[PDB]
Parts: structure tokens; C-alpha cells; sequence
């Protein structure tokens, strides 16, 4: 809504619509009728437009987005025609918050005045759009063409004040906006002739190819695979023509992104991280048990990095080791990686020191007997878990949660070694635990819903996006990984070789290709789970090529040789002879004669391997919805952020294609992997998407 006063001859209409005041339909519905009753009222000189509580306007409503309720009229541009038209004066008043649409209809104004401390932004590059009622038309008129350009493709924020000696605003003031804009409304309200308007300004530039050419280059650089930021570069250009000329060339390019897949994978990143926190069964407004401190078992690589997320927020955490020893080696560990960012300018000692006064240790699990949270990380085998877990159970007070890190282990065998398997759940953290965005919340059969709600609202505080798994070997991310790197190992049978595999798959847009990610994780840790299976149940294949580099002790950068070789100082990963050997043998060895394999190849069995699986893990339910796989891929294994995930990417092909692809694949070397997910091939038949 937008509310409608008058006070000593001036409307002020405010635009109201919690929390940020988005410009949705029943907003800018308001803005036109209070304009209509501001220009019929002859005792009304002038006119305010504000916003109520903590903005102007953020833009967009998040909740219209994707009704007919967006796209209904009035629109924003038709608001703003409506502002252009009015023949009384007509004053933004700017405080908090103006971005977007909202940054959008301020423009639109005769004038604008604003707060100090207020966020001025046009973020509509970060969802791979371009500001498209004016924004890229109107700002450089007002602060200069390389300034406006810079705002609208980095899409970053700028405090208020520092439009001070440009033409943004009218008047800045330090405290409250809406008084100085009324008295400003009142002096305007008396003068005559006609009002300015941002669309009658030029924008001057004494050299602009010569900028541009080389803002051209430099956004085409950092864009990387995302065309929004050069497509903004290009509608700003525009405003050096005739306005409705650079609208219409903006409103072309608008529309253009609206049609890219990288616009659909950010969007869908977007309201994905967002839906990763419902869960069918454990509705919003569950309540949560408190957690105020916190404990970690291992002061190791993944305990320490783990204890950091908590300490980062202001949650105190104690470390329990075995030997003193551990305790001092990792606690060494977190100053080290919290001064290595602060060398890095990433965060100043003195906040260093505040998180390191944070953190306990102790060698006693009598000392945890207070933490409402302990998340154990220690070897990731089950008689090591039961010892803790039995440990955790006698000492831990009633209420806490029990958290195991495992990223394997079956987590409702973990519960039945405490009497209160209620209060157990997995918290699987990804490597480095303080980077890595992703945790896997892996909820066991009989996980309270108040712990897992719990756990859901502790995520969120420590910055990770949490998503919920039931429990099966591997959960959602790793059992989705062992099918990529199994049709990875077979590609070396084929044909492939690491180098070549690696990147293929990195230029789709993965971080880092298989082969690298086996040496950085080490190769050894596969192996020993490869033999126990052979034994077990299953006799799945895998290439032997693994096998084989193992047995060659090349581990991965950890003994400086794995599939490739490593040099210390040194990133690059160097084709090791030896490793290429014995794979070329190896194909020999097989009786399969080596082909080429294409980069488009490797590409959609590497994918395509993730999407047929993500698909069984949707049929099982132990993945919520599609969005959660994507945001997995997305959060926890470098997926390339410009196609949204391999579900989403699934859909961008067409499940028809890619249910065609995976029927050819079953005519060739272990057709067995590639008999099409029954929900799948059900979604491609009827023509339909795993994410609508």
C-alpha cells in the first residue's frame, strides 16, 4: 500500500509494505491514486513521496515475483509516467534504503532529498537482469557516466552522503528526511513554471569510447561466463542518446537477459538457498531449543574449521582433544588460517583476538557438560564413533543435541549408541568448514523435529545453507559424486586421461575436475572404502585405474603425487608419465581399443551421471525437492554458479534430450549405469522439468 496525508499544503504519500517496502502491485496502485488526489486537492502545492519503516523502497516484492501480480498494471514504468506528468512538484524523500525499482521511482521525481546513512543501489545485475524502469537512463544523468556504470555492473551499494557535489539529490541532511523534504516541497510548491526532470539532463563525457572501450574489457573479464554485467555496461552507454532512444535500448537489453539461462540458474540460486529451510513435515514456527555455547570433538583440519563458523557469530565453543599435544597443533591451526586472513585484509587482529577469546579447550568431556550443541569430529569409523557417542551420552546435559560430522556413516546406527537417538542428528560441514558455504543436515529416523528445527536455525546463524538429507549411504551430495567420478574412471578406460577430463569439465564451469579434487582429497581414503565394498554386497565396477594409482602409493598432493604431480609454492597440477602409462596399459589390459573422446562427451556423462542419481535420490525422498540438490551441487562441489545446478541444467537441455543421451550411453561400456531414473524418464515423457 501506499498511505495518503496532507499537512500545510503538501501530499505526502508512503509507500508501506514490510519489510522493505517493495514495490508490488497494491503499492504502486497506491502511489497512482494518491497522486490522482494529490493533483485534484488545489490546496495541495506539492507532493512527498516516502517510505515507512527501515527504507525508501528495496525495489522488487520478493513475493510477486513470478505471480501476474508482477507484470500488472500500473507497472513501475507507468507509475513513473504518471510522476513525470504531474504538473505540482513532486519531492522524493529518501532514508534507509533505496534500491532498484525503489532507486528507479526516486529518478522519476522533480526532485530528491535524502538522509545521510541511506543505501543507494541498483543490484539488478546480481540476478543477471538490468535495471529496466529508467535506472541505467537516469543515473548517469545525475552522477556521470563511469559513475553511474560502475553502480549498475557491480551492483554494489553507496551510502548517501557520498552523492555529495553530484546531482543525485537535491539536498542531503543529517537526520530526519521527512520535515526537510516537506519544508523543501513547500518552497518548490510556490515557485511557477515547470519542474525539472532527470530525463531532460545530458550526460557529458569528454571521451566516452574511449572509457567505454576500456570498461569494456575490464567487465568482460571479471564477467566470466555471466552476460548481465556487460549487457548493464551497454544500456548505461545508451544514455548518451536521446532519452527515449537509451530507454528503448535498455528495455532491448532487459529483455534479452530476462531470456538467459544464467538469469534463470542466479534466480533459482536465489529462491533455492531460500527454500532450503522447509522441510514437508516440520513446519514454520516449530520451536527451537537455545543454543548459546557450543562444543567440538577434534581440534583437527575439520573440527577447527567447524569451531570457527561458531565463533565467527559470537557462539563460544569448546574443543575437546585426546593429547595436549592436538589441542596446541590445532588451535595453532585456527590463529593461523584467522591471521592468514587478516594478512589478507579480510579481517582486522582485534577481531582475530575477540574470536580467539571464543574458544575453550579441554581434555576432559566433563568440561562439554554444559554445551547445547556438540558436534563430534574424529575418525570416520563407527567403533570410534560408538566411544564417543557412548561418552557424549553420560556427560552430555539433557537437552543438548548430538551432532556427528560423518560424511559417510550410517547416522540411525550413531543415535542407537545413546539412549536419546531423539537428540541425535548428522551436521555434515564440507572442507574448508569455514569456507565451504554447504551443510548437510542429515535427519535420522527418529531426530526429534524440534532438533532438526533446531539445527536448521544454527545453520543459518553460522552462514551456511543448510539442507536436509535422510539418511543412505552418502546422503545427497556423495552419493551423487561416487556416480560422476565412476564415469569419470571409465572415461580413462575409453580414451581419457585426467588432464583432459579435468578440463573439459572445468571449462563447463566446475571449480575443479575430479581428478584434482581425488589428489586434494586423497586417493587413499576411496581405495579403502572400494575394498571394503568389493567384499561386502556389492559388486558394483569401477574403472581399476584408481586402484592402481593407489597401489602406486600416489596419493594426491598430500605425498606431492597423485594423478598428476604437485611442486611445493606451485598450484599447477603437472600430467604425471607414469600415471598416463599405466592407463594407456590399462585399456590393453581391458581389450578395449582407445578413442577420442570429446569434450561434449566427458561433459554429459559427468553431468548427466549427477542428474540421474539426484533423480532416484527425488523418487526416495531423501532429498525434499530438486532446488535442494541444486543448492548442494551448488554450495558443496564447485557446480558453476552460472547454470544454476545439475537438475536446473537438466531442465535447461531438456529431460527429453538428456533421457535420449542416457540410452545411447547404455549401448557402450558399462551400460548398466545408464538405464534412465524412473521419475526421470516419467518428467521427460510428459514433457515437464524437475523444477517446473
Amino acid at each position: 500500500t501506499a498511505q495518503y496525508q496532507v499537512q500545510d499544503g503538501v501530499a505526502v504519500i508512503t509507500l508501506d509494505n514490510p519489510p522493505v517496502n517493495g514495490l508490488g502491485h497494491s503499492t504502486r496502485l497506491g502511489i497512482v491514486e494518491g497522486m490522482t488526489r494529490a493533483l485534484d486537492d488545489a490546496a495541495v502545492k506539492a507532493i512527498v513521496i516516502t517510505g515507512a519503516g527501515k527504507a525508501f523502497s528495496g525495489g522488487a516484492d520478493i513475493r510477486e515475483f513470478n505471480t501476474p501480480k508482477a507484470m500488472q498494471e500500473p507497472t513501475l514504468h507507468s507509475v513513473i509516467r504518471v510522476l513525470e506528468g504531474s504538473s505540482k512538484p513532486v519531492v522524493a524523500a529518501v532514508h534507509s534504503v533505496a534500491m532498484g525499482g525503489g532507486l528507479e521511482l526516486a529518478l522519476g521525481c522533480n526532485y530528491r532529498v535524502a538522509s545521510k546513512g541511506a543505501q543507494i543501489a541498483l543490484p539488478e545485475v546480481k540476478l543477471g537482469l538490468l535495471p529496466g524502469a529508467g535506472g541505467t537512463q537516469r543515473l548517469p544523468r545525475v552522477i556521470g557516466l563511469e559513475a553511474a556504470a560502475n553502480m549498475i555492473v557491480s551492483g554494489t551499494p553507496v551510502l548517501s552522503e557520498k552523492f555529495a557535489g553530484t546531482k543525485l539529490f537535491d539536498e542531503i541532511v543529517d537526520g530526519d528526511v521527512l520535515p526537510a523534504a516537506v519544508k523543501f516541497a513547500q518552497n518548490v510548491g510556490a515557485a511557477t513554471g515547470p519542474h525539472p526532470k532527470v530525463r531532460d539532463l545530458k550526460v557529458r563525457h569528454e571521451n566516452p569510447e574511449g572509457y567505454l572501450g576500456f570498461a569494456r574489457n575490464t567487465v568482460a573479464a571479471m564477467a566470466k561466463n555471466f552476460p548481465a554485467p556487460l549487457k548493464c555496461l551497454e544500456a548505461v552507454a545508451g544514455s548518451l542518446k536521446p532519452f527515449e532512444q537509451g530507454l528503448k535500448q535498455e528495455r532491448e537489453g532487459f529483455l534479452y537477459l530476462v531470456t538467459t539461462p544464467e538469469s534463470r540458474a542466479l534466480r533459482h540460486a536465489f529462491f533455492g538457498e531460500r527454500a532450503a529451510s522447509k522441510i514437508p513435515d516440520v513446519p514454520e514456527g516449530t520451536p527451537t531449543r537455545k543454543i548459546e555455547k557450543v562444543a567440538v570433538i577434534g581440534a583437527g583440519t575439520m573440527g577447527g574449521g567447524i569451531s570457527m563458523n561458531f565463533l565467527n557469530a559470537g557462539i563460544p565453543v569448546t574443543i575437546l582433544e585426546t593429547k595436549q599435544e592436538a589441542l596446541d597443533r590445532g588451535v595453532g591451526i585456527i590463529r593461523k588460517n584467522y591471521e592468514n586472513s587478516a594478512k589478507k585484509g579480510k579481517l582486522t587482529q582485534e577481531k582475530v583476538e575477540q574470536r580467539m577469546g571464543l574458544l575453550s579447550t579441554t581434555l576432559s568431556y566433563d568440561d562439554l557438560k554444559d554445551a547445547d550443541l556438540i558436534i563430534e569430529a574424529v575418525f570416520e569409523e563407527m567403533g570410534v564413533k560408538e566411544t564417543v557417542f557412548k561418552k557424549l551420552d553420560e556427560v552430555a546435559k539433557q537437552g543438548a543435541i548430538l551432532a556427528s560430522n560423518t560424511s559417510t556413516l550410517d547416522v540411525n546406527k550413531i543415535a542407537s549408541f545413546t539412549k536419546r537417538p531423539q537428540d541425535v542428528v548428522g551436521m555434515h560441514f564440507f572442507s574448508p568448514a569455514n569456507v565451504m558455504k554447504l551443510l548437510e543436515v542429515v535427519r535420522g529416523e527418529k531426530t526429534g523435529k524440534d532438533v532438526l528445527a533446531t539445527v536448521m536455525q544454527v545453520g543459518k546463524k553460522i552462514k551456511k545453507t543448510a539442507v536436509v538429507s535422510g539418511v543412505c549411504d552418502g546422503f545427497i551430495g556423495n552419493r551423487m559424486i561416487e556416480q560422476y567420478s565412476r564415469q569419470a574412471g571409465y572415461l580413462l578406460d575409453e580414451g581419457a586421461l585426467p588432464e583432459q577430463v579435468d578440463k573439459a569439465i572445468e571449462k563447463f564451469g566446475f571449480a575443479m575436475g575430479p581428478f584434482r579434487m581425488g589428489d586434494l582429497a586423497g586417493n587413499d581414503i576411496g581405495w579403502a572404502i572400494r575394498k571394503r565394498r568389493a567384499v561386502d554386497k556389492p559388486e558394483i565396477q569401477y574403472s581399476k585405474t584408481a586402484d592402481l594409482l593407489c597401489e602406486m602409493g600416489r596419493f594426491g598432493q598430500k605425498t606431492g603425487a597423485g594423478w598428476y604431480d604437485y611442486k611445493a609454492g606451485d598450484r599447477k597440477p603437472y600430467p604425471n608419465q607414469q600415471v598416463n602409462d599405466m592407463i594407456v596399459q590399462h585399456s590393453k589390459d581391458l581389450g578395449i581399443t582407445r578413442r577420442k573422446i570429446s569434450d561434449e562427451e566427458i561433459v554429459e556423462r559427468l553431468v548427466f551421471a549427477l542428474v540421474n542419481e539426484g533423480a532416484r535420490i527425488l523418487e526416495e525422498g531423501i532429498a525434499s525437492k530438486a532446488s535442494d540438490i541444486d543448492m548442494v551441487y551448488l554450495t558443496g562441489y564447485g557446480f558453476p554458479l552460472f547454470r544454476g545446478g545439475p537438475m536446473l541444467y537438466a531442465d535447461q537441455v531438456g529431460l527429453y534430450n538428456v533421457a535420449l543421451s542416457m540410452k545411447r550411453y547404455a549401448k557402450g561400456y558399462h551400460g548398466e549405469a545408464w538405464q534412465v531414473a524412473p521419475l526421470l524418464q516419467k518428467l521427460a515423457d510428459e514433457g515437464k522439468g524437475f523444477n517446473g
